[PDB]
């Protein structure tokens, strides 16, 4: 696992646009461009296992702690590399790259149908559950 | 009326998100003023201040979706007594308005499943909890 670096913005790109085709989500256009220029800067990261597998992080203030809060906004490997430990190396890059950041919390939005990626989270120490209720995640797209 | 924060305000924001924390037996941890001054001055974030009596923190933060940022309502409060007048609505109307000037592509805000009201407050005001029919769960690590 290497964080990536601006040349690798093209098979970041490809890994997502994969994910996303999946999933039945839309692909934006021009994914590798901006993932250069995000690459480029310091809060957020990519995480690349080989050309097959990756993890986006990205990082914003939080005023309850003097580091950032982390996001997980993608992980994901390839199906055929799956079920070898690929993802469990991935998240535990994530944990030791924010914590060179003094990152407070690790944040990750999971659909409640995904039953296994909630499995493989909650096996690794992420939790649903605040004060016994379930939080949730609300959006709006603009 | 709803003015956005400036350094100067950092000493009322964080009143504003003690008496947050406190309403709802939460730790409330030190150091929020100095904090709030520099993510107020520096950072990808803003609040926006009803007075003294509510505020909206927004963070931004880079996606690959859009050219512009990904918007997170991280806090949004209102003092009890100020309540069911219209500030939160203004509040959350003014969020919209300022990310729209960063052209953000997606407001997102994290909501406990038993805080019935304001879910009914986010609903009625145009967010949504379901993606592709599922529900959208917040899992997270404390470090
Ligand atoms: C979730 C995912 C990143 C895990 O990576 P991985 O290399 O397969 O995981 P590991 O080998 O380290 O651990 C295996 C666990 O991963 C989960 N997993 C395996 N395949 C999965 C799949 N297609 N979908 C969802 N979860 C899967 C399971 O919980 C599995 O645990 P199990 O032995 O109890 O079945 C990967 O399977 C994947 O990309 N799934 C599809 C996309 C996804 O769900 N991403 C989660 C982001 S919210
Ligand atoms: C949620 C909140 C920001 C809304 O501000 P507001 O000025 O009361 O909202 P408005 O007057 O514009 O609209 C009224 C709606 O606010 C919601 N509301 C009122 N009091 C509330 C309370 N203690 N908690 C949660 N929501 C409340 C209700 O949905 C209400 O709609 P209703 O008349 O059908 O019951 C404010 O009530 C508050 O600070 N609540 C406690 C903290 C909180 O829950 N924040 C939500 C972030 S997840
Ligand atoms: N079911 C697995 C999903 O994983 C990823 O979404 C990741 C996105 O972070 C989550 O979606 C959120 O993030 C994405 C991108 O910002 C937004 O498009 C979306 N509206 C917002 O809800 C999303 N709800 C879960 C996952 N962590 C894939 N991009 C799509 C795939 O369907």
């Amino acid at each position: 696992i290497r964080v990536a670096e601006v040349a690798d913005a093209g098979v970041v790109a490809k890994l997502l646009r994969d994910f996303n085709t999946e999933f039945d989500t839309p692909v934006p256009e021009g994914l590798e461009e901006r993932f250069a220029q995000i690459i480029a800067h310091d809060d957020a990261f990519v995480l690349l296992a080989g050309d097959i597998g990756f993890a986006y992080v990205t990082l914003r203030p939080s005023p309850y702690y003097d580091g950032p809060v982390a996001m997980l906004d993608e992980l994901y490997v390839a199906p055929a590399h799956r079920n070898r430990g690929v993802g469990t190396a991935l998240l535990q890059r994530v944990f030791e790259e924010i914590r060179k950041h003094s990152a407070g919390e690790l944040q990750i939005n999971v659909d409640e149908v995904d039953t296994d990626a909630r499995r493989f989270y909650e096996r690794h120490g992420l939790t649903n559950i605040e004060q016994g209720s379930r939080m949730l995640l609300y959006i709006r797209e603009l």
